[PDB]
Protein backbone atom coordinates (compact mmCIF):
# COMPACT_ATOMS: atom_id res chain seq x y z
CA UNK A 1 0.00 0.00 0.00
CA UNK A 2 1.32 3.32 -1.04
CA UNK A 3 1.04 6.39 1.74
CA UNK A 4 0.20 9.58 0.76
CA UNK A 5 2.35 12.67 0.98
CA UNK A 6 0.45 15.80 2.40
CA UNK A 7 0.34 18.86 -0.33
CA UNK A 8 -2.24 21.21 1.07
CA UNK A 9 -5.75 20.86 2.55
CA UNK A 10 -8.82 22.14 1.42
CA UNK A 11 -12.14 23.40 3.45
CA UNK A 12 -15.50 23.40 2.02
CA UNK A 13 -18.80 22.68 3.12
CA UNK A 14 -22.17 20.65 2.67
CA UNK A 15 -25.71 19.91 2.78
CA UNK A 16 -24.40 17.62 5.34
CA UNK A 17 -21.48 19.55 6.97
CA UNK A 18 -18.26 20.47 6.68
CA UNK A 19 -15.74 18.77 4.24
CA UNK A 20 -11.94 18.49 3.85
CA UNK A 21 -10.21 17.82 0.97
CA UNK A 22 -6.40 16.13 1.16
CA UNK A 23 -4.77 17.51 -2.04
CA UNK A 24 -1.61 14.68 -1.19
CA UNK A 25 0.58 13.80 -3.82
CA UNK A 26 3.32 10.51 -4.11
CA UNK A 27 5.60 9.33 -6.65
CA UNK A 28 3.47 6.45 -7.18
CA UNK A 29 0.62 7.79 -8.62
CA UNK A 30 0.76 8.27 -12.70
CA UNK A 31 1.60 11.75 -14.29
CA UNK A 32 -1.18 12.99 -16.45
CA UNK A 33 0.82 14.04 -19.68
CA UNK A 34 2.49 16.84 -20.08
CA UNK A 35 -0.08 18.76 -22.17
CA UNK A 36 -0.09 22.61 -23.50
CA UNK A 37 -2.51 25.27 -21.58
CA UNK A 38 -4.36 25.09 -25.05
CA UNK A 39 -4.44 21.33 -24.64
CA UNK A 40 -5.92 20.95 -21.57
CA UNK A 41 -8.68 23.79 -22.39
CA UNK A 42 -9.53 21.15 -25.13
CA UNK A 43 -9.70 18.15 -22.85
CA UNK A 44 -11.88 19.92 -20.15
CA UNK A 45 -13.95 20.40 -23.79
CA UNK A 46 -14.06 17.18 -24.83
CA UNK A 47 -14.94 16.34 -21.05
CA UNK A 48 -11.59 13.94 -20.84
CA UNK A 49 -10.19 14.62 -17.48
CA UNK A 50 -11.52 11.39 -15.61
CA UNK A 51 -9.11 9.69 -17.90
CA UNK A 52 -6.22 12.30 -18.72
CA UNK A 53 -5.40 13.15 -14.98
CA UNK A 54 -4.79 10.71 -12.89
CA UNK A 55 -5.97 10.93 -9.36
CA UNK A 56 -7.09 8.76 -6.59
CA UNK A 57 -10.61 9.86 -5.07
CA UNK A 58 -10.27 8.36 -1.83
CA UNK A 59 -13.01 6.65 0.93
CA UNK A 60 -14.59 9.36 3.45
CA UNK A 61 -13.14 9.38 6.94
CA UNK A 62 -14.36 10.59 9.87
CA UNK A 63 -12.15 13.47 11.78
CA UNK A 64 -12.70 16.91 14.00
CA UNK A 65 -11.76 19.87 12.72
CA UNK A 66 -10.00 22.65 15.47
CA UNK A 67 -13.94 23.44 17.09
CA UNK A 68 -13.54 19.80 17.91
CA UNK A 69 -16.48 18.89 15.83
CA UNK A 70 -17.28 16.27 13.44
CA UNK A 71 -16.50 16.46 9.40
CA UNK A 72 -15.65 14.47 6.63
CA UNK A 73 -12.18 14.14 4.88
CA UNK A 74 -11.08 12.91 1.43
CA UNK A 75 -7.83 12.35 -0.01
CA UNK A 76 -7.09 13.06 -3.77
CA UNK A 77 -3.64 11.92 -4.40
CA UNK A 78 -1.99 12.88 -7.58
CA UNK A 79 1.60 12.35 -8.82
CA UNK A 80 4.44 14.15 -6.66
CA UNK A 81 6.24 16.00 -10.05
CA UNK A 82 2.43 17.08 -10.85
CA UNK A 83 1.88 18.45 -7.86
CA UNK A 84 5.21 20.46 -7.29
CA UNK A 85 4.11 21.87 -10.45
CA UNK A 86 0.00 22.44 -9.35
CA UNK A 87 1.64 24.87 -6.37
CA UNK A 88 3.55 26.85 -8.63
CA UNK A 89 0.64 27.86 -10.56
CA UNK A 90 -2.88 29.31 -8.91
CA UNK A 91 -4.12 28.37 -12.85
CA UNK A 92 -3.43 24.68 -12.37
CA UNK A 93 -4.02 24.58 -8.54
CA UNK A 94 -7.87 25.99 -9.00
CA UNK A 95 -8.54 23.81 -11.89
CA UNK A 96 -7.69 20.74 -10.27
CA UNK A 97 -9.02 21.44 -6.83
CA UNK A 98 -12.65 22.02 -9.29
CA UNK A 99 -11.48 18.70 -10.54
CA UNK A 100 -10.97 16.98 -8.19
CA UNK A 101 -14.23 18.43 -6.31
CA UNK A 102 -16.66 17.30 -9.46
CA UNK A 103 -14.91 13.63 -8.96
CA UNK A 104 -15.88 13.64 -5.35
CA UNK A 105 -19.17 14.25 -6.20
CA UNK A 106 -19.66 12.03 -9.00
CA UNK A 107 -18.31 9.23 -7.30
CA UNK A 108 -19.86 9.47 -3.45
CA UNK A 109 -22.90 11.06 -4.55
CA UNK A 110 -22.01 14.18 -2.53
CA UNK A 111 -23.30 18.15 -3.59
CA UNK A 112 -20.71 20.36 -2.15
CA UNK A 113 -21.39 24.08 -1.42
CA UNK A 114 -19.26 26.25 -3.67
CA UNK A 115 -17.76 28.24 -1.30
CA UNK A 116 -13.89 26.79 -0.40
CA UNK A 117 -10.42 27.37 0.38
CA UNK A 118 -6.87 26.47 0.68
CA UNK A 119 -5.71 26.22 4.49
CA UNK A 120 -2.75 28.59 5.15
CA UNK A 121 -1.41 27.01 8.47
CA UNK A 122 -2.53 23.09 8.02
CA UNK A 123 -1.43 20.61 5.53
CA UNK A 124 -3.72 17.83 5.85
CA UNK A 125 -6.63 16.81 7.55
CA UNK A 126 -6.53 13.00 9.52
CA UNK A 127 -3.69 10.18 10.26
CA UNK A 128 -1.60 10.34 7.32
CA UNK A 129 0.29 6.60 8.09
CA UNK A 130 -3.25 5.57 8.22
CA UNK A 131 -4.29 6.63 5.25
CA UNK A 132 -2.82 4.01 2.56
CA UNK A 133 -3.94 4.29 -0.97
CA UNK B 1 -19.24 52.62 -32.89
CA UNK B 2 -17.30 51.47 -28.97
CA UNK B 3 -13.53 52.10 -28.71
CA UNK B 4 -11.94 49.81 -26.04
CA UNK B 5 -9.91 50.67 -22.79
CA UNK B 6 -6.31 48.45 -23.03
CA UNK B 7 -5.96 45.98 -20.08
CA UNK B 8 -3.08 43.89 -21.12
CA UNK B 9 -1.15 42.09 -24.14
CA UNK B 10 -0.34 39.03 -24.56
CA UNK B 11 2.59 38.15 -26.96
CA UNK B 12 2.48 34.55 -29.14
CA UNK B 13 3.36 32.97 -32.03
CA UNK B 14 2.36 30.67 -35.35
CA UNK B 15 3.55 29.46 -38.25
CA UNK B 16 2.48 32.73 -40.36
CA UNK B 17 4.39 34.79 -37.45
CA UNK B 18 4.19 36.81 -34.70
CA UNK B 19 0.83 37.65 -32.76
CA UNK B 20 -0.28 39.55 -30.30
CA UNK B 21 -3.89 39.23 -28.80
CA UNK B 22 -4.87 43.13 -26.98
CA UNK B 23 -7.28 41.49 -23.76
CA UNK B 24 -9.23 45.00 -23.34
CA UNK B 25 -12.32 45.96 -22.38
CA UNK B 26 -15.35 48.04 -22.28
CA UNK B 27 -18.12 49.12 -20.10
CA UNK B 28 -20.69 48.08 -22.86
CA UNK B 29 -19.99 44.66 -23.60
CA UNK B 30 -22.05 42.79 -21.12
CA UNK B 31 -20.26 40.41 -18.47
CA UNK B 32 -20.61 36.89 -18.00
CA UNK B 33 -23.43 35.99 -15.81
CA UNK B 34 -21.13 35.51 -12.00
CA UNK B 35 -21.16 31.39 -11.76
CA UNK B 36 -18.66 29.65 -9.07
CA UNK B 37 -15.79 28.21 -10.00
CA UNK B 38 -17.82 24.51 -10.33
CA UNK B 39 -20.24 26.35 -12.83
CA UNK B 40 -17.67 27.21 -14.47
CA UNK B 41 -15.80 24.17 -14.51
CA UNK B 42 -19.69 22.63 -16.12
CA UNK B 43 -19.41 25.08 -18.48
CA UNK B 44 -16.17 24.16 -20.22
CA UNK B 45 -16.69 20.63 -19.89
CA UNK B 46 -20.35 21.37 -21.52
CA UNK B 47 -18.34 23.37 -23.83
CA UNK B 48 -20.83 26.32 -23.74
CA UNK B 49 -18.16 29.25 -23.20
CA UNK B 50 -19.08 30.62 -26.74
CA UNK B 51 -22.06 31.82 -25.10
CA UNK B 52 -21.70 32.14 -21.82
CA UNK B 53 -18.50 34.40 -22.02
CA UNK B 54 -19.13 37.36 -24.06
CA UNK B 55 -16.23 38.95 -26.00
CA UNK B 56 -15.60 40.50 -28.86
CA UNK B 57 -12.93 38.54 -31.51
CA UNK B 58 -11.50 41.18 -33.15
CA UNK B 59 -10.52 41.89 -36.62
CA UNK B 60 -6.78 41.57 -37.31
CA UNK B 61 -4.85 44.64 -37.40
CA UNK B 62 -0.88 44.57 -39.27
CA UNK B 63 1.26 46.29 -36.61
CA UNK B 64 5.08 46.43 -35.71
CA UNK B 65 6.99 45.12 -32.91
CA UNK B 66 9.39 46.56 -30.77
CA UNK B 67 12.04 45.36 -33.17
CA UNK B 68 10.21 47.51 -36.37
CA UNK B 69 8.60 43.87 -37.88
CA UNK B 70 5.51 43.08 -38.82
CA UNK B 71 3.46 41.01 -36.95
CA UNK B 72 -0.62 40.63 -36.16
CA UNK B 73 -3.03 41.87 -33.33
CA UNK B 74 -6.31 40.97 -32.86
CA UNK B 75 -8.29 42.75 -29.96
CA UNK B 76 -10.38 40.75 -27.82
CA UNK B 77 -12.42 43.04 -25.77
CA UNK B 78 -14.63 41.73 -22.53
CA UNK B 79 -17.05 43.63 -19.91
CA UNK B 80 -14.81 45.97 -17.50
CA UNK B 81 -15.97 44.50 -14.62
CA UNK B 82 -14.81 41.22 -15.82
CA UNK B 83 -11.67 42.86 -16.60
CA UNK B 84 -11.10 43.49 -13.24
CA UNK B 85 -11.63 40.12 -11.91
CA UNK B 86 -9.98 38.69 -14.50
CA UNK B 87 -6.99 40.99 -13.36
CA UNK B 88 -6.70 39.72 -9.61
CA UNK B 89 -6.86 36.02 -10.67
CA UNK B 90 -4.27 34.24 -12.10
CA UNK B 91 -6.87 31.08 -12.87
CA UNK B 92 -9.34 33.81 -14.67
CA UNK B 93 -6.90 35.12 -16.40
CA UNK B 94 -5.37 32.23 -17.78
CA UNK B 95 -8.53 30.83 -18.68
CA UNK B 96 -9.75 33.64 -20.60
CA UNK B 97 -6.60 33.91 -22.87
CA UNK B 98 -6.89 30.52 -23.07
CA UNK B 99 -10.45 30.67 -24.58
CA UNK B 100 -9.63 33.56 -26.47
CA UNK B 101 -6.75 31.85 -28.35
CA UNK B 102 -9.76 29.39 -29.23
CA UNK B 103 -11.85 31.64 -30.33
CA UNK B 104 -9.36 33.84 -32.92
CA UNK B 105 -8.45 30.11 -33.93
CA UNK B 106 -11.86 29.18 -34.85
CA UNK B 107 -13.04 31.93 -36.24
CA UNK B 108 -10.00 33.24 -38.39
CA UNK B 109 -8.88 29.60 -38.97
CA UNK B 110 -5.47 30.12 -36.96
CA UNK B 111 -3.26 27.89 -35.89
CA UNK B 112 -1.51 29.28 -32.59
CA UNK B 113 1.63 28.02 -31.66
CA UNK B 114 1.04 27.02 -27.76
CA UNK B 115 3.84 29.47 -25.81
CA UNK B 116 2.32 32.74 -25.12
CA UNK B 117 3.29 35.53 -22.05
CA UNK B 118 1.24 38.55 -21.12
CA UNK B 119 4.05 41.50 -21.50
CA UNK B 120 5.11 43.71 -18.40
CA UNK B 121 5.54 46.74 -19.71
CA UNK B 122 3.00 47.52 -22.47
CA UNK B 123 -0.65 47.17 -22.57
CA UNK B 124 -2.05 47.10 -26.19
CA UNK B 125 -0.61 47.06 -29.74
CA UNK B 126 -2.08 48.98 -31.95
CA UNK B 127 -4.14 52.87 -32.23
CA UNK B 128 -6.10 52.23 -29.74
CA UNK B 129 -8.56 55.14 -30.71
CA UNK B 130 -8.76 53.91 -34.19
CA UNK B 131 -10.22 49.85 -32.97
CA UNK B 132 -13.23 50.79 -32.65
CA UNK B 133 -15.79 47.56 -31.58
CO1 LIG C 1 -13.82 23.94 -28.89
CO1 LIG D 1 -18.79 16.25 -15.58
Amino acid sequence: QIQPKPGFCVKTNSSEGKVFINICHSPSIPPPADVTEDELLQMLEEDQAGFRIPMSLGEPHAELDAKGQGCTAYDVAVNSNFYLRMQNSDFLRELVVTIAREGLEDKYGLQLNPEWRMLKYRSFLGSISQQNI
